[PDB]
DNA sequence: GGATCATC
DNA sequence: GATGATCC
């Protein structure tokens, strides 16, 4: 039940599609998680306009964009949203994928869809402390492995 | 709107 | 071959 609820979210971790630099995976998935544990930490509503999240996780993006990360926090969500741990609705018709950049800004301008993370997952890491460390330690080691993380550990609620 | 690369 | 993204 809640055991099953944590592996599950962390398999999906593991098996996700990251782009990666010269010298190690770009940081716009893990940006957006740790966006996301956080708030789900803090009680926070589970789903927000995009326009809010566009900024909030973009802002993110401004200060550790380790790996030369532009702003644009559309590119994870849809990774995230196939993956399975985001929720998109609102739009019309189909969701893209994250190849490109302009279809990309143009249907998140256009159906600005209300998103957040999976509805199980964020009410998990709410209450579930052993799954926090577990997705943070996890991320940290595939993702951060060689960079300081504790500047964005900060800036989201998880040190 | 596109060429292009790396990864899956 | 489809998907995460750089770059024009």
């Amino acid at each position: 039940t809640d055991t099953d609820r944590s592996e599950d979210f962390l398999r999906r971790v593991r098996g996700l599609k990251a782009a990666r630099t010269a010298n190690g995976p770009r940081l716009y998935q893990p940006i957006t998680l740790l966006w996301a544990v956080g708030r789900a930490r803090r009680g926070e509503a589970r789903t927000l306009a995009w326009a809010d999240t566009d900024e909030a996780i973009g802002a993110l993006l401004k200060r550790h964009g380790a790996r030369g990360e532009r702003p644009r926090p559309d590119y994870p969500v849809l990774a995230l949203h196939r993956a399975g741990l985001w929720t998109l609705e609102g739009h019309v018709g189909e969701v893209p994928t994250a190849h490109g950049d302009s279809a990309l800004r143009n249907w998140f301008a256009e159906q600005r869809p209300v998103g957040g993370l999976a509805e199980p997952f964020h009410d998990l890491l709410h209450r579930s402390g052993h799954s926090r460390v577990s997705v943070i330690e996890a991320l940290l080691t595939t993702y951060f492995a060689g960079l300081d993380p504790v500047p964005l550990l900060e800036d989201t609620g998880l040190y």
